[PDB]
């Protein structure tokens, strides 16, 4: 089944399927397998494409710092199976990648539309914001305190609050969150091609009304900046800017609520780090870039390689699919000691969290913003926090992390 596949079955399925990603001591063993024997090797198994899995830390960032090697836009960036790449490319006409958006990208072209944002999105420009996500943080925190004692962390209180600040950032109006949530929950969440087309369609005409807008009545805010934008002396095709709006407030939904829950399963179980972080409000920043890290919410892209090459003396054919494992690169035991520990003081934490290279997360500034503003609002209020029953973890081998984090706590 493809010759030049090494890796065992069962550490093969158990990495690549979704089911495992639910549980933590499912997956993080197989992957110290791969690191400890078989380091970069290519698995295949039914079902899916042979593939590479690169599980160390130094080899994720040097596919990543390589696009003209290892493909973003030649096959999907997203693992799936052939049966589903076929569905998707059916919905897509022809090409694998549902819209058009910067990770579908490879350079020139993906250098130009990133270019549109990077700098709206760098940390001076994201410091303008910091009074509105103060506001936002401060009604979420009350929110939760609401409750006497109880409540899910997620679903009463994380789930809302990214989802503010990314609608804060695009330009949309407050009312509209039934809207977004039906965008990033069930839509984009975790015949067919029929409803599928007419469902973007309906957003994209939603979203057309606000460019529309941004250029007669401009705001500063990443609409009106992609509205007015143009490149060759020419608006940026409806396509593209639609996409653009879809990828920022998708990928920028869930990945920081479940970074925020991994901070809570990590600071409810480790409560004198709770303390630690109430006394030096400089370690939140210490915190978060743990939360990440050790949450890891993003489980895997994929890389297409455009030239045989030799990465850890492995013979990468042209055409070869590679998987990047952000949640094993940051559990090497070659850059992190004791890689499972949720430990704030961790310094330096050099975690592939939001990836290495040319598609490093365009929001990591503003996500380690906002959620350095949460908790600052949020640890004073608290004098504990502990889980009252397991967290359940999404099974996707896609962005996964926390969805349920019951608690308990007591009011400072
Ligand atoms: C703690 C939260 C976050 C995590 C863990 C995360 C993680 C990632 C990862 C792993 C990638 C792939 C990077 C690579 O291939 O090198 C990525 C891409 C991206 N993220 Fe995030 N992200 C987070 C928050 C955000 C936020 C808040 C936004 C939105 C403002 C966002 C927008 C994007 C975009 C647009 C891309 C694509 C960039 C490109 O291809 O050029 N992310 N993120």
């Amino acid at each position: 089944m493809d010759a030049r596949a090494t890796i065992p079955e069962h550490i093969a399925r158990t990495v690549i399927l979704p089911q495992g990603y639910a549980d933590d001591e499912v997956i993080y063993p197989a992957f110290k397998w791969l690191r400890d024997e078989q380091p970069l090797a290519m698995a295949h198994i039914e079902g899916y494409d042979p593939m590479w899995i690169a599980t160390k830390h130094a080899d994720v960032m040097q596919i990543g710092k390589q696009p003209g090697l290892f493909s973003n836009a030649e096959g999907s960036e997203i693992l799936y199976d052939q049966n589903n790449e076929a569905f998707m490319r059916s919905i897509s006409g022809g090409c694998p990648h549902v819209i058009d958006s910067l990770t579908s990208m490879d350079p020139p072209t993906h250098t130009a539309y990133r270019g549109l944002t990077l700098n709206w999105f760098q940390p001076a420009s994201i410091r303008k914001l910091e009074e509105n996500i103060r506001r936002i943080a401060q009604a979420s925190v009350q929110r939760l305190l609401d409750f006497d004692g109880e409540c899910d962390f997620m679903t009463d209180c994380a789930l809302y609050y990214p989802l503010h600040v990314v609608m804060t950032a695009l330009g949309v109006p407050e009312d509209d969150e039934p809207l977004m949530l039906k965008l990033t929950q069930d839509f984009f969440g975790v015949e067919a091609a029929r409803r599928f087309h007419e469902t973007i369609a309906t957003f994209y005409d939603y979203f057309n009304g606000f460019t529309v807008d941004r250029r007669s009545c401009p705001k500063d805010d990443v609409m009106s900046l992609l509205a007015n934008s143009k490149l060759d002396g020419n608006y940026i095709d409806d396509k593209y800017i639609n996409a653009y709006y879809v990828a920022i407030a998708t990928a920028g939904h869930d990945t920081t609520s479940s970074s925020s829950g991994g901070a809570i399963i990590g600071l409810s179980r480790n409560p004198e780090q709770l303390a630690l972080a109430k006394s030096d409000p400089a370690l939140i920043p210490r915190l978060v870039d743990e939360a990440v890290r050790w949450t890891a919410p993003v489980k895997s892209f994929m890389r297409t390689a455009l030239a045989d090459t030799e990465v850890r003396g492995q013979n990468i054919k042209r055409g070869d699919r590679i998987m990047l494992s952000y949640p094993s690169a940051n559990r090497d035991e070659e850059v992190f000691s004791n890689p499972d520990e949720f430990d704030i003081t961790r310094f330096p934490n050099r975690h592939l969290g939001f990836g290495w290279g040319a598609h490093m997360c365009l929001g990591q500034h503003l996500a380690k913003l906002e959620m350095k503003i949460f908790f600052e609002e949020l640890l004073p209020k608290l004098k504990s926090v502990e889980l009252s029953g397991p967290p359940r973890l999404v099974a996707t081998n896609f962005v996964g992390g926390p969805k349920n984090v019951p608690i308990r706590f007591t009011k400072a």
